[PDB]
């Protein structure tokens, strides 16, 4: 039951990395046995420790321990480590900045952490990021997370939002995935120096070969 996403999660990953596909999976697969966790969740730690810049090891270490120390899932440590990787401060630094966010907004402590790290991936601060993103939630009907999601792939793309939305429901009617899927699809592809096509290809050659 290897999904496509899952496959364009590892293509993403030996993209982040710098290595081939072929070591990106062997890498991925060796740390859900060591760990008995997901494939999302593998591939997601092999990216929260590019951007700590620790090992692969370090990083389990610290989310490990930062599960027990704020009694939190795995998943959450992790999206705390990686906002604090992004900002460039502490996780205790994070979660306060998180908490004051969450307020503001009246979001989730996670959504808040999801917009910390947007807002240093797109370079900018986190109001101009949030303006950004509520007037597409607004103009298209997608929600924050989606929104967020539209903001980052268009940067990746090197394009304005409204080009990377033309193209994300263009693939939604052609190959009926949806809008999550299309923008994951063309990220990948910009990653990788690809087109969508071909990204589409290698998934597909990946998704069997795990099969």
């Amino acid at each position: 039951g290897v999904s496509l996403e899952q496959a364009l999660l590892i293509l993403s990953v030996a993209a982040l990395l710098g290595t081939t596909v072929e070591e990106a999976v062997k890498r991925a697969l060796w740390l859900k046995t060591k760990l008995g966790v997901s494939l999302e969740q593998a591939a997601f730690i092999l990216s929260v420790a590019a951007y700590l810049g620790t090992t692969v090891e370090e990083a389990v270490k610290r989310a490990l321990k930062l599960k027990t120390k704020l009694g939190v899932s795995l998943e959450q440590a992790l999206l705390i480590l990686f906002a604090a990787a992004a900002l460039g401060t502490t996780v205790e630094e994070a979660v306060k900045r998180a908490l004051k966010l969450k307020t503001k907004l009246g979001v989730s402590l996670e959504q808040a952490l999801l917009i910390l790290w947007t807002a240093a991936e797109l370079g900018t601060t986190v109001e101009e990021a949030v303006k950004r993103a509520l007037k597409l939630k607004t103009k298209l009907g997608v929600s924050l997370e989606q929104a967020q999601a539209i903001l980052v792939v268009a940067a990746e793309l090197g394009t304005t939002v409204e080009e990377a939305v033309y193209r994300a429901l263009k693939l939604k009617t052609k190959l009926g995935v949806s809008l999550e899927q299309a923008l994951l699809i063309l990220e990948v592809a910009a990653k990788l120096g690809t087109t969508v096509e071909e990204a589409v290809k290698r998934a597909l050659k990946l998704k069997t070969k795990l099969g």
